């Protein structure tokens, strides 16, 4: 339960599965598991998978696909086509269960179209940094000791949720929900949820930073309705 | 021209009625007509009616029959019976032209019964069945004010009150029950210190509008106007970014 | 009985006494009773008292003596000791009555001294009012106070003080006892806040503390003003200025 | 004294006059000489004169028109070209001593044009504006202090009543006709937001706004909007003067002193 | 003069010392030195001891044992009974020094017995502080923990709970754990550096000015919460936390001015 | 095209070089220079120079000679005085590229009389330097901001300065005239905004106005220090203390 001995547990681990493909979303978790994978086996043993979808930005499969080449790694995108699937298409409330399907099935077929022994991701398929024992203090002394400083800081979560269970997904309305929530981001309010309520949309702040948003209603207002929102509105409840 | 030639027209006017009843509502237009109709006519020849509905607050009816008794006049209420016209009920643009034409049909019948030479209402400058003497006087709201604060007169009701029927999107039907819900939660935010709000209603949405230079004062009640307004049945309470109208 | 009959009725009361004291602190109900003494018996015969004491802010003394003048009336300040009273010194359920007293007691000596036949009050349809003698008009002739606005009306009356204020004693814990020093550093502390924009204002003392009362929906303007508050009430001889997050009462 | 002493004082003094022409602002003193006038020597023997130029707004002309109409005094507007005067144009700090003797030269003219034997004020670098042009302030001959003059105008039934641009510019700084409405209209439209109190500073590309502190946290909703409005008009930066409309008067008393001092 | 050097002053007193057991609180001062006693003198010749105590949370106990085990140093709890001395539990104003001295008591006993050459504190410019014998500022400590990895450490200094009580008030049980768990509460809103003052009737919180504003939404719950732990009056220090450090030459004059008369 | 190759061009040019003056300003650019030619050539052949000048803080001055220190190698501060060149006094447009002709003069005197074979600095892919000659052998191999980032990764850096500062020129506007006071004033403000908490601010010279430009989401913050900093920067020398309503760079 020393870091070297979490470190040691991680290694053997990886040693043993020889070739691995990782499904890596950029962020500290899936970065630490690629370092180590490309360091214990080497370059052309390593195989990153970032996926490209609709239920998350543009912004994320660039960085994510940025980030591993500048680790050294092998890289590939695929793109999901999870609005295919009825049951994400009409956000049922099981739709994740269906998306997770896709997505490991998909990186199952790579996995087993390159050779690979296993799938890893990076739970703190195969959650190897799980199986150490990790958590995120552990996490953060590794990736320092191996010299990294560069992921995404901000996780992001399916555009599904932005939705009401049983609202029909559509090219568009997903488009202006990523929209918004991209605009407000770029004013300095990394966790927000523009939340779709048809002609309504529903802001979600952290309660503390409402009163730091006062500044912006105005050009919000105007920014969301030409997106296609009638109405710009801020949750009182705040974030969840 | 001058403010003495306005109020000398709006006194030959009242003078040429002698007997008239007025259509109050408490606010200041309202209180100038009602208070110059007393002085000039006096109290028997004048009739004070304040109109009651599910529209407008009881708080509002309480205030106006009040301060109609606190001027002098004789008072009456009424009680005006919009949604039992479906062209209200169901909320239409037109929905305007038949609650007038009803409150005009109740004044009406009141003059009628009552001997009154017409139907007086609070009207300025910026109805066929009533006269609104400031208007023909041409009254602007800064004359209505000079000629209040010339009278003495200061208890009026200052915030500007509208339809509940506007809290409604058109085409919407109005129940019992919606429109008791939009009351409550109006009347429970101007209880915190906020006289001009609306809670615009969207189903389980309700969408707060306040004067935009209100909305930092607000934060402080976030948390329990969205408890309240919860438990008044909607399921989410927000407010609307571009503030007031 | 009508708003006619109940002024008659005043009028010929007023007729009655020819020479009056009005006791006059600013509000509607005694600029009524001052203005209608002036009507009916003339400047001449009316005498505008307004008491001056450590409970009660210099501001709202000067106020109603400037509505007093401007009212038309000759007016004379009175000074009341307040503390020299143990009852009023100590903070007791009670203090309220001695405070009367003493102030109806220097009433009748001024009324005593110009010649007026009755000490008049603002009092509306208690016990110190009435050993002293002091006659409440408005009451004898059942005013209620939608008679007094509407009588206010009718006379043109648009100008008194909106906000009866009340005595600094309510800042301070029952049995608490009231000195001149920390009465003189709580209506320090008060005007200060006044000056600052919020009108509405307690400081409550405990001791060394300062808890600062505000109408909640003010609280988010008074942020600018933190440091500055926090540093003129130290001055003033607290060791910790605080804002009570539950707002005023 | 006596309000009645003081009263009869005036009173007597317009008797003595006969005619006058009246300097009237809408203010509640030149109210109170407007209509002591009118009642002790008739509307025929009275003059009001309402005076129009660059350094007020149109509001406050048409709001001093009207009440005089409403006193019932024949009114005569003029209007002043403030900015012929160099001390004016260049913003000196005597420029309000050279604002009021072209303002009592131009009433002094209509006076002698009109029969009047004087002008009256509402008062309560050389010799005095009035001494030099002849104006009297009889408010002040009677000594009236404000609250006889309110006083006196209840007991009259006046009812209703109502600072030059050039403070919102630095001293040596030209005045001219497009800042000067660059400034107004600046602060009509924050007035037109909900701030009745405001001052729009000029210093050339930069407006500085002063606002009552207590106000400045409910502006922040109107920053960008106020910030693109005024840079419309023509200022490159609007800027919102951290120390407020009146600076120093709501600091604590040392903080107040240093403030002070640094001025 | 150089990092480096101050490094190598350290170095050469933790060889010299050969065994030592090192108190460790989990801040970064602390840090550095357990981290630099394992390096230079291994596992096996480093204790490092972390005090559990009813004047300061468990969180920061948790914290403190995750982090040592993490760094890799065999760690051992240790319970100190600080209300057990009067001064202590009376809140005097030398209150602090009897807590050290029993603290280092215990340090001492355990280093005793497993044959430690000192006992090692955290403090910068017989427990023996080599970081102020190396020179060691601030800047130099966050200089020198950055260079050799470490991440993890109490961004947030712990303080012990009796600073929270008015000298002569006596600590119980009931009053520490309505300080602690009103504490606890505004942290978990979002204010990660705060203080609960006790005033028999009165809480009096304070915020780093920076966060006064962020509050206002909270006030009612905050206000509600606290009263329902047993405060009846919940009040927000006007000059915040650490009162002073950020205000103009002149105000923080006075400010240390207005403290210094208490 | 790979990170292998790039580091091998940047090794062979250090290495044909043998000796060279480092300009050091101790954001990741330069210090992944200054960590390449130590590693290559040894202590003795390097040169880290660190300039001190009015135009930059002192306290960004003295992290940068740590900074340099920390990597182990020799450092020289060396002060330029940019006021003495009218274009910079006067601060014209072109005032930025007569600094750098300083800045780069200066540099090349020092490599001449310590037998280095050039200057170097921290550009990169994404006009003074090559007038005087200097090297950006980041730029020559091709290295990105995403290449610096995977070799400062494979190298164990992990410490430089993460925020570029900017000359105080341009907190004055296009021909004011800057002084040795204009110049602290403007300094001694940011640095007492930025130890309230504001890291990105500005504090804009307008005469005996103070315009501050913040991040538009912190000026609701800064609302509690409104006073403080008002009577601050008016000690400072200012005569007005501004917010500009339009934010950080409006």
């Amino acid at each position: 339960a020393t870091l070297a001995t979490k470190k040691a547990t991680l290694v053997a681990a990886l040693k043993d599965l020889q070739r691995v493909t990782v499904a890596f979303s950029g962020g500290i978790d899936s970065t630490l598991v690629l370092k180590m994978a490309l360091d214990v086996l080497g370059r052309d043993n390593v195989t990153a998978v970032v996926a490209n979808s609709e239920l998350f930005t543009d912004e994320e499969f660039d960085k994510a696909m940025s980030l591993a080449e500048e680790l050294g790694a092998n890289v590939q995108g695929t793109t999901l086509d999870y609005l295919s699937d009825d049951h994400i298409k009409n956000n049922t409330p099981d739709s994740w269960y269906y998306a997770k399907k896709m997505f490991y099935s998909r990186l199952n077929d790579i996995a087993a179209n390159n050779g690979s022994a296993a799938v890893l991701d990076g739970m703190i398929a195969r959650s190897l940094l799980q199986e150490a024992d990790f958590f995120k203090t552990d996490v953060r002394a590794l990736a320092q000791e191996l010299g990294l400083t560069n992921w995404n800081k901000v996780a992001s979560c399916s555009v599904s949720s932005r939705f009401p269970y049983g609202t029909t997904l559509t090219h568009d309305n997903i488009a202006q929900v990523m929209a918004a929530e991209k605009y407000l981001r770029s004013l300095g309010f990394p966790t927000v949820r523009v939340r779709f309520h048809n002609d309504i949309a529903r802001i979600e702040l952290p309660e503390a930073r409402i009163g730091d948003f006062l500044v912006f209603n105005d050009r919000v207002n105007r920014q969301l309705q030409s997106l296609g929102f009638r109405y710009v509105t801020l949750d009182l409840g705040g974030f969840r």
